[PDB]
């Protein structure tokens, strides 16, 4: 196949013959029509419309080499992309039993308006209905729900040949793989309801291991405008986090600290505390400390602001709120700097601030400690990333000082 691929005009003519002679010779022509006619899925009638003659005899090689050799993954990967390709080519250049029905089941210019109305560009059946009712003034509907199949019957074949190939990944290289569940969440994000047969049961039985490398894409994919999707992404996302929870537990609990990405990550944190609920609180509480320790600069910056702008209401109410969100380390500012209050009451009705601004700037000018600002040991929660790690690692202690580096915002 990769040799006729690459002669493919010096061989385009021998392709067409064999495909004239299937249906009514050099010796490559009577040889490749042979190894084809082997007796032991892909009808004429389907790639009758936008596939040409010579691409369908590669179809068949591919799908005779994928069922004589169902061991190895190249020929399911081949024939998945082939099928893929050449779906995704007809469904974007789309946009005899079907006329005796429809003429049986409507019993000139009215027959030629219906067909041509019941493949014109297939809230579709809606339309489709309007568009029959102002042409011919219901059998359409099966008419048209088994014409649509027809026409998109290449995306089901890709589908369960990329299933078939992951499955045998629980061989091929990772970037292999990766296109491959790249292409199958497109397919189910794009076109989920013409196909949504085919996915029901193949996301129920796919292993979890081929697909950790499109993690952050489902998380984001979470939103679909559907009912069974996202439920079915939520319930991938569940296996997923058995035998591997340290590649979606960071995600799920930064996200849960429109009501669609409330319940999903609800449902996935819920299951998977099922299993080591200690850990689950535990980094919920490492999360909060953290998020809770990124006051001083936030009245620096405040004030700063405020005396940029000054040059009234906005300014009090500023200060309002920063006091009361403000209300180890913050009692010591809150008692030697206790005043700001007062004093900013006191000049609501100036140069409260700009000393308060003076000094915070002058007392800037860098090591902490983690005690002043709680400390576990021997903890169960994995590191911050382990995307490449057979085995993980817990946390077992933190540092006990906390280091800030210049010439930035606030790095620590």
């Amino acid at each position: 196949a990769k040799w006729i691929q690459a002669e493919w005009k010096e061989i385009s003519g021998q392709l067409k013959q064999v495909y004239r002679a299937q249906h009514q010779l050099s010796t490559l022509s009577k040889n490749i029509l042979t190894l084809i006619e082997l007796p032991s899925i892909e009808s004429e009638s389907t790639v009758h419309i936008g596939v040409g003659e010579p691409d369908f005899i590669l179809g068949q090689l591919y799908h005779l080499s994928s069922v004589q050799a169902p061991e190895v993954a190249k020929s399911w990967a081949a024939l998945a992309s082939w099928a893929y390709r050449w779906g995704r080519k007809v469904v974007d250049n789309a946009s005899x039993x079907x006329x005796x029905x429809x003429x049986x089941x409507x019993x000139x210019x009215x027959x030629x308006x219906x067909x041509x109305x019941x493949x014109x560009x297939x809230x579709x059946x809606x339309x489709x209905x309007x568009x029959x009712x102002x042409x011919x003034x219901e059998g359409v509907i099966k008419v048209w729900r088994k014409v649509v199949d027809r026409i998109f019957s290449l995306y089901k074949l890709s589908c369960s040949a990329y299933f078939t190939f992951l499955k045998l990944n629980a061989q091929s290289t990772d970037d292999m793989i990766v296109m491959a569940t790249l292409r199958l969440l497109r397919l189910l994000v794009k076109h989920a309801g013409e196909l949504r047969q085919y996915l029901e049961h193949g996301l129920e039985t796919t292993p979890t291991a081929p697909w950790r490398g499109i993690i952050p894409q489902l998380f984001s994919r979470l939103n679909h405008p559907e009912v069974y999707v996202r439920q079915s992404i939520c319930n991938l996302l569940c296996r997923v986090a058995q035998d591997s929870p340290h590649l979606i537990l960071y995600p799920a609990i930064v996200g849960t600290i429109q009501a669609m990405m409330q319940d999903c990550y609800s449902k996935i944190v819920d299951k998977l505390s099922s299993a080591n609920p200690t850990m689950v609180l535990q980094v919920q509480m490492l999360v909060a400390e953290l998020r809770r320790v990124t006051w001083d600069e936030l009245w620096l910056g405040v004030l700063l602001q405020q005396h940029m702008y000054v040059l009234x209401x906005x300014x009090x109410x500023x200060x309002x709120x920063x006091x009361x969100x403000x209300x180890p380390h913050e009692k010591w500012f809150q008692d030697n700097y206790g005043d700001a209050i007062e004093n900013a009451l006191e000049k609501l009705k100036x140069x409260x601030x700009x000393x308060x601004x003076x000094x915070x700037x002058x007392x800037x000018x860098y090591i902490l400690r983690l005690e002043e600002i709680a400390a576990m040991t021997n903890t169960e929660i994995a590191l911050p990333g382990e995307v490449s790690a057979r085995d993980t690692v817990t946390i077992h202690s933190v540092g006990g000082t906390i280091t800030i580096l210049p010439t930035k915002t606030k790095p620590k």
